[PDB]
């Protein structure tokens, strides 16, 4: 990799920021988390109006869609039934709503966005893969923030092997040859033992050799994308000013390096 | 088909409205045509808040994207070069912008929309085709207006055989078993000889037998979708209150019937 | 009543 | 005045377009008329990206607010009351919603808008009047479209004497010394006798002398603003491409001249 | 007042939240602070979808307008001048843009907003004052969040005496007889001596910034109970109403 | 029932 | 040149 | 000058 110590992340030229699905929707499931969402959009816009080339891999279209569909189903019962959810339709509604919200929040900063929707078979056809990466590079070189997500509406991938919106981010940030990969999960980082025990220390540096022997999807994707040149940082999405302090060099999250 | 004379279109229960690409962008190519776009959205919202089940097959993501990319490329030259476009990137930018605009215009009426993006191989896998149609029926039965379009960003179909956003509309409105199919082209209808000649009368009723023997893509898709039960009406998108007078029964456009 | 008690909760609000 | 014959309106440098309240809301009162609204915004944006200095005097905040308040009041009854509107609150809600919609529709063209809210006592204080006109001129000289309206929320003027949103437009377009004043009413123009009679011809040119001796608010405001230099054109807002054919020189509406 | 100890703020039925002008725009002045703005809108929407009656007194239309006008003025010079701001116009542009943003962010939660613009002479005419308060009460009783601000576009009041967007908030929350008044300034609270000294402790309870102190003491003598907090803190309203020790609490 | 029949039409939809 | 160097920075971008 | 004449038209507007 090109970055070994955390003090060098100031010169990260190409980012790939992966927004989890617990960083978008609230715990009570009564709308979006505009706090975290708008704070991440603000940090990405101020890291993209600074020269870097950010490229977000969003998630959480299914959860947002499930909320919208629950509302539209509750608003269609008879007055008699009141007095006493498919993943694909949810994905459709949620993707539309989420892209509209991103569009508004980003246009508040003069930044423009684009919506690229990939699938699982688009990463086996060499022609389609090369076309996709030419498209991504061309969009990035025009100061446009692409927002990649799997086409959950017509062919969800759940039903490196792309099995979620994390292996997709690792494959992406390894082919575009990004410099830094920030996985904004909902946990503070990576512990040695699960948090509900005695000895649940945070690991501020995942040393490749030993720590590999002794969140499994995130660890697998991060180790893969690390063996390919990228340097991966796993942080907590529910923290204030996370990207701006990861790139700043302060000790935040887990930093996957040699 | 179920509708033979034009006076019976008042009872059309399931619509499929196909917006051409010349009904969305202006002739000078300096933005959208908010006039025609908002008028069609208003007619669809007032035909969907009336009991019908509308389902739009939009187009013109590539043109809108080409405009946005021309701007973002002109705003990135050096001050020295000023003093003396890929289809896929254009498709990405345009799809995002168009869905955001539809979202705003429809939410002005309380209506909700969903964005389903299909491709050419999604119509050969029987599993994927059946899943897509279950999704569409489930979205329609919740009073949500799906907005179908081909995934031009990663696999454009240009490069019944689905070759454009017209054969797609015919296949769609024949499988969902829609009642009416309205193709909003940019020409007043269908003439016997091209308009720039002597004898360029409009055909207010395309009688199946003879007229088949004596816009070729639109005619082919319309005849196909007519042999399958649907009844197709080709109208002029640049006309004021087109859908509301087609369904009203007034003589507008060409009506493909037996 | 039995017509006001058999409308969808969307028609009632309109 | 500076324009005597309708063929000279191509060189109109400063416009003042007054949108009536019947050009904004529909006849059934179930939302806005996005057709007419978006078409007028499109014509104003394409007449303002051409060098002119447009300045809209909007109306219809009370009607839009009344719709929103009827909804929010119907959605707050008990389930028991269901089974068997102040002008000021309506004005507040409607003004907010209308400005948001204008903002979206105009930003679709790169144009920026500003919201100036005047009252009746702000036209008697010479200090406040001069400050208001300095503000308007400064906003116009930055290629920003101001949108003037009376502060109906806290002091409606209904309850030259400014008695509505028409005398306001005449006073405005006479003090800013505009070149053309377009009153987009809901009637085709000005007839000699009311339309529901025999002899209801349209007057394509309101000759000052005779026609004065033989809609009374609009006529009074137009004659006033005509005696002050401005030249007033009264057209029908429910017509397609009204501003672009008035400025084009075609015979549309009534043209108040000497 | 009705609330004396901080543990009773859970039952605050009527709020009046005053957003400062340093809680809206960033320090570098290159756009809004969507972080703080969206977090406050989220807290107000989740405190208004819970039964309370929130009513925001926004500010910072002039700063946002100044940014927009600087852009539109820089984008209008000749190519030759490039190679080598009135408060009223700024107020107009900023008010429009801010209301549009609030509208979007609130409609993301199903909440509706209304824009009431008052001035200095509208608080002397008894008829106009009574009409304004009837309007506010009627808007609140329909589950609509009014957003009050001074009409800076045509008559800025800078040029209890209403001299800013703080005395306005105190007068408002004293006439509507609100229960709690939250002034979201940009400082952590109220210190005994200025922060850049030795002894700059925070006062967690002001036993009975000069403008904020004057307006708060006034609105306290009238029944309202005022809490001054730091707008740049995460989840400020939800922890003030929760009862946790945050900011300064003006009580007897 | 008499608790489900005395809620505002807004609480029922939530 | 002296016509391209006397346009407003808005006309150049259009 | 030759530094003001070699910036992208986006940096000049900021
Ligand atoms: N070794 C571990 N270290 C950290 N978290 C763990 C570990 N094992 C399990 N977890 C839990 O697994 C969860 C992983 O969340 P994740 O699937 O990344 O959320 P999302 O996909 O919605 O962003 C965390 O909430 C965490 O509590
Ligand atoms: N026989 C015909 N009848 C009508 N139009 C025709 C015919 N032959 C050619 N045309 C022309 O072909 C064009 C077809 O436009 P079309 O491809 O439908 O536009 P879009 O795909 O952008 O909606 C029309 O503009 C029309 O002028
Ligand atoms: N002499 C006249 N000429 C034209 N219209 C008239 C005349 N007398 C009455 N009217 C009617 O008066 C109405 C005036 O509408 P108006 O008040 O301008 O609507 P708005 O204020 O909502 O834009 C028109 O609808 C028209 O039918
Ligand atoms: N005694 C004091 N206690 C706290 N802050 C003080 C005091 N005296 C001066 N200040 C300073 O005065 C400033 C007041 O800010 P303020 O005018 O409320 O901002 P705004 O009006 O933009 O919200 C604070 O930034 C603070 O640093
Ligand atoms: N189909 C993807 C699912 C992604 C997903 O849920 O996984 P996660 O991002 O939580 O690790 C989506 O659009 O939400
Ligand atoms: N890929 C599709 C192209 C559709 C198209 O251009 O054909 P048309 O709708 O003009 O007949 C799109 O999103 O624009
Ligand atoms: N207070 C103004 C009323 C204007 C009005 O209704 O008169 P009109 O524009 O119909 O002639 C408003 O905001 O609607
Ligand atoms: N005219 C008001 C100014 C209010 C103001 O700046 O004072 P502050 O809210 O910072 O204490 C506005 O719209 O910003
Ligand atoms: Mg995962
Ligand atoms: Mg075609
Ligand atoms: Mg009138
Ligand atoms: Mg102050």
């Amino acid at each position: 990799p090109t970055f070994t110590e955390r003090s060098q992340l100031k010169y990260a030229r190409r980012l790939v920021v992966k927004l989890g699905s617990a960083v978008i929707t609230r715990e009570d499931n009564h709308g979006l988390a505009l706090g975290r969402l708008a704070s991440i959009v603000e940090q990405v816009a101020e890291c993209h109006l600074e020269g870097r080339e950010v490229m977000m891999v969003t998630s959480g279209a299914v959860a947002f869609g499930k909320q919208k569909l629950a509302q539209e189903l509750l608003m269609s019962l008879s007055m008699r039934e009141t007095l006493n959810l498919e993943p694909r339709a949810a994905a459709a509604v949620g993707q539309s709503g989420l892209m509209s919200l991103y569009d508004a929040m980003f246009a508040q900063y003069g930044v423009k966005i684009a919506q690229v929707l990939v699938t699982k078979p688009d990463f086996y056809n060499e022609e389609t893969r090369n076309n996709l990466f030419c498209t991504l590079s061309e969009l990035i070189s025009l100061n446009i923030v692409p927002i990649i997500n799997t086409n959950d509406a017509v062919s969800p991938p759940m039903f490196i092997p792309i099995k979620d919106n994390d292996s997709l981010s690792a494959m992406l940030a390894a082919e575009v040859q990004a410099d830094l990969l920030i996985l904004m999960s909902d946990v503070d980082g990576i512990y040695n033992k699960p948090p509900w025990e005695d000895g649940a220390k945070l690991m501020h540096t995942y040393t490749s050799d030993d720590s590999n022997s002794i969140m499994d999807s995130k660890v697998k994707a991060a180790t893969w994308a690390l063996d390919r040149g990228v340097s991966v940082v796993i942080c907590n999405g529910m923290q204030e000013k996370a990207i701006k302090t990861i790139i700043g060099g302060r000790k935040v999250g887990t930093f996957f390096t040699e």
